[PDB]
């Protein structure tokens, strides 16, 4: 399994089914609307994996037939965040689907995430966020990519989908094509708030380059770098 | 000389000093406080061009010592459009200063623009438009790449400028550095407001594939491609 939940409140229940594809019954949403999960590991292979957020049984495009996620107490998450807290960077090598109520999704990762023909279906918007989550007293307050310099890598395979797409981390290597219906990527060391905005930023020691190669099938692209004095590449 | 004023009204001075630096004695303002310049050739080369926009004589970075502008009435252009109004396509290859009160800058060239090493001074924003501007009864109502396939060229040796940057084009190719506050590129077919928000779009007969090759040294990136279909290349 390459997803492997914390053992802790925040763990969602994680099953293999079928050829390998993964299912994520995500826990119950708190009264932001957000599922907050936490994991260990967070990885997707080519058989993808599934966030239930469902209210009623049905056909999930990567999993087949599942039943509804009884977690959710008859409220379908607005936002599904999944955060990884230990040091294992991502690989993403496969779809992420949410089936049920579409809904926002982020990966959080500060050690790392690298997408490879990856892509997010039944998202209204998807962020990968190499950097950690801020809360205050139960409550998500934004993101921070603070004190951070590791890197967003996206593949020869690119990324893609139907929905918005959020790149946020200290650097971004992108090799292939990436799709979506807005791109908005940003560099450097920050705090966000909830819909990332920029709040504040650091300027790092040592260059924070970031380098974009290949396409980008997108009719609106932002790239922000608050990085002083390093560059976009492309 | 580069440079060619139109016959008509709306052709300014234009002169040789130096060592082929050009300077532009730039057309009375109207009632928007636009300074509206037609040309039948508009080419810089490493030699420069100065747009006189000055209430009172002093020093130019590219021309040295310049008098007043009296063409002014005492009244700054707000904006220095300058349009060609021929079919010759532009080659900028230096920079390109306004002398005296800092002032928006445009050139709009729907036959081509080609920059290579050219650059802006003392401009708050400079625009390139390979597409007309609009006109109702003498005012300024915005921009057109409508009906229009041709190209927004950027060479190995690149743009720099201090103010911000808009790059309009049907569909543009770059290969250098671009150094801007803000770059703003937006392709496709396109009407759009004076501020260029974008109003309407076309979707070409063939495919408007733009290129960005080389290093964008600005904090705040944003290209807009409304050619359904076509592509944005890093």
């Amino acid at each position: 399994n390459g997803i492997v939940p914390d053992a802790g409140h925040q763990g969602p229940d994680v099953s293999a089914v079928n050829g390998g594809t993964q299912v994520i019954n995500i826990v119950t949403p708190n009264n932001e609307g957000i599922s907050h999960n936490q994991y260990q590991d967070f990885n997707v292979g080519k058989p993808g994996a599934v966030f239930n957020n469902a209210l009623e049984a049905g056909q999930s495009q990567l999993a087949g037939h599942l039943n509804a996620n009884s977690n959710l107490n008859g409220q379908a998450a607005s936002l599904i965040l999944n955060e990884v807290v230990s040091r294992n960077p991502s690989f993403l090598l496969g779809q992420q689907e949410v089936f049920g109520i579409a809904a926002e999704f982020v990966l959080s990762n500060p050690n790392g995430i690298t997408c490879d023909g990856c892509g997010f279906i039944n998202t209204s918007r998807s962020s990968l966020v190499v950097g950690n989550p801020l809360f205050e007293n139960g409550q998500l307050k934004g993101y921070s990519t603070l004190n951070n310099t590791n890197l967003l890598s996206l593949g020869k395979n690119g990324l893609n989908t139907t929905g918005l797409l959020d790149l946020i981390a200290p650097r971004i290597d992108s090799r292939g094509k990436i799709t979506a219906a807005e791109i908005s990527a940003f560099t450097g060391q920050n705090t966000f708030s909830q819909h990332f905005d920029i709040l504040s930023s650091q300027k790092p020691v040592s260059a924070l380059d970031s380098y974009f190669f290949g396409s980008m099938q997108s009719g609106r692209i932002r790239i922000i770098n608050t990085a002083e004095g390093s560059g976009v590449k492309l």
